[PDB]
């Protein structure tokens, strides 16, 4: 895989359960405006971010979502460029534990992203892979199996406490 330039994390909680820490290397070198804008949502350099968060869509053997900072209902987020930015690199491809953009379409990507559970080929070209989670997979994977509902959504929120930069 491409190479990690710099190291971001999450840490969750679940109603009063502390889950952990997530860590997650970037891919600077191979999607720079796609990596520095989810750098700085992490820290919140410009007022507004992650922290306080939460992963409003969980599905089992696919995926988690989150991002959504303004809607916390997946119709929300925004860049630190402004609106939306292009697609950088599409060549690269989903695995197990990648960070991927979500989008609406070509060049709509926002702040919204998702974290793979598994092989998401059916999304492979469409979605900018810009990392991968270096440690707290574990965290992931329960957070994955939280009771969810009509929609796929978290019964409990799902919850990001805090993040920066490592």
């Amino acid at each position: 895989e491409p190479e990690v330039t710099a190291k971001v994390y999450f840490d969750v909680m679940i109603d009063s359960e502390p889950l952990g820490r997530i860590t997650i290397g970037l891919f600077g070198k191979d999607a720079p405006l796609t990596t520095e804008n989810f750098r700085q949502l992490c820290t919140g350099e410009h007022g507004f971010g992650y922290k306080d968060s939460i992963f409003h869509r969980v599905i089992p053997n696919f995926m988690i979502q989150g991002g959504d900072f303004t809607n916390f209902d997946g119709t929300g987020g925004k860049s630190i460029y402004g609106e939306k930015f292009a697609d950088e690199n599409l060549k690269v491809k989903h695995f197990v534990g990648a960070a991927s953009m979500a989008n609406a379409g070509p060049n709509t990507n926002g702040s919204q992203f998702f974290i793979t559970t598994a092989p998401t080929p059916w999304l492979d070209g469409r979605h900018v892979v810009f990392g991968k989670v270096l440690d707290g997979m574990d965290v992931v994977l329960r957070i994955e199996k939280t009771k969810t509902n009509s929609h796929d959504r978290p019964v409990k929120p799902v919850k990001i406490v805090a993040s920066g930069e490592l």
